[PDB]
């Protein structure tokens, strides 16, 4: 087997753990939830651990990781916690205001990691806004140096906005990480090489073909885990196809979050770490490719920013 504590090391020599708890729930979901599965994700042995301002759960993830530490469980450099800088917040000067209120909802000194939400700028409250990315990654760059964020990275990039990044004048820190939807159905091969070719991890969401929200995903594309393939080589290990769907990405060096509200699940995903698959299995799963991404509404697609058009 593994090691439940498996990671890997960033571009600015912090250390990623290779799993990752998701605690996006949906707002009918009540808040208080998030609390309990923080903890129970922690007990199962997730340590790195995925929020954001847009999860508006910062308060309550935050005081699982503190309850964690205050009985012993854990000590906070055990703990990787990621939050995210919502699309409103984009133009510089909201940038690390945005990033202090959200260690402030969390109650923590730091975040282990600070992204880029999206690529996709949104008017100051709110409709669409354009602002030059290069300029939010500065302030983001500065909050790395004030020692805000330990590590700072990207989301939703594609390539070329990825190397708008790269090919900036004075660029003081890569982004450590893209976080992008990847899976058997959508597994960003080339971004994926493109990533690896600049010593930036690709870290995947939806993993297990997302959570289906009906604001961003047609209930009519085929639900991954309901893959023959999955199914099939599920069978074969005795495993699940969730746990088929996760232990694809650690097998092709991406980093993978797995959100479960559900005790049983969220104690089954940290068996990842306890088989492997085959290089016949792992063709088998590249076979799945077919350009699907769940998150497919107008909302994004009209978006002058919307990272989907480009070849990857
Ligand atoms: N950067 C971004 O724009 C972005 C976008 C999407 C997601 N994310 C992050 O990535 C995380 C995960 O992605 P996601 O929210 O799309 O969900 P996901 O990890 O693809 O999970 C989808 C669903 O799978 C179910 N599940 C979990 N374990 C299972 C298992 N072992 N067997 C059968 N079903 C299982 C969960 O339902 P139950 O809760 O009922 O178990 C969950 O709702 C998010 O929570 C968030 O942290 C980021």
């Amino acid at each position: 087997m593994d090691s439940k504590q498996q990671c890997v090391k960033l571009n600015d020599g912090h250390f990623m753990p290779v799993l990752g708890f998701g605690t996006y729930a949906p707002p009918e979901v009540p808040r208080s939830k998030a609390l309990e599965v923080t903890k129970l994700a922690i007990e199962a042995g997730f340590r790195h651990i995925d929020s954001a301002h847009l999860y508006n759960n910062e308060e309550q993830v935050g005081l699982a990781i503190r309850s964690k530490i205050a009985d012993g469980s854990v000590k906070r450099e055990d703990i990787f916690y990621t939050s995210k800088l919502w699309s409103t917040f984009h133009r510089p000067e909201l940038v690390r205001p945005a990033l202090e209120n959200s260690l402030k909802k969390a109650q923590l000194d730091y975040v282990d990691l600070y992204l880029i939400h999206s690529p996709m700028s949104l008017k100051p409250g709110e409709i669409f806004d354009i602002v030059d990315l290069c300029t939010t990654w500065e302030a983001m760059e500065k909050c790395k140096d004030a020692g805000l964020a330990k590590s700072i990275g990207v989301s939703n990039f594609n390539r070329r906005q990825l190397e708008m990044i790269l090919n900036k004048p004075g660029l003081k820190y890569k982004p450590v990480c893209n976080q992008v939807e990847c899976h058997p159905y959508f597994n960003r091969s080339k971004l994926l090489d493109f990533c690896k070719s600049k010593d930036i991890v690709l870290v995947a969401y939806s993993a297990l073909g997302s959570q289906r929200d009906k604001r961003w995903v047609d209930p009519n594309s085929p639900v991954l885990l309901e893959d023959p393939v999955l199914c099939a080589l599920a069978k074969k290990h005795k495993r699940t196809p969730a746990l088929i769907a996760l232990r694809y990405q650690l097998q092709r060096g991406v980093v993978v979050l797995a959100k479960s509200y559900n005790e049983q699940r969220i104690r089954q995903n940290v068996q990842v770490f306890e088989f492997q698959l085959t290089a016949e299995d792992m063709k088998a799963i590249d076979g799945l490719d077919r350009n699907l991404h769940y998150f497919n509404s107008d909302s994004f697609a009209s978006h002058p920013n919307y990272p989907y058009s480009d070849e990857y």
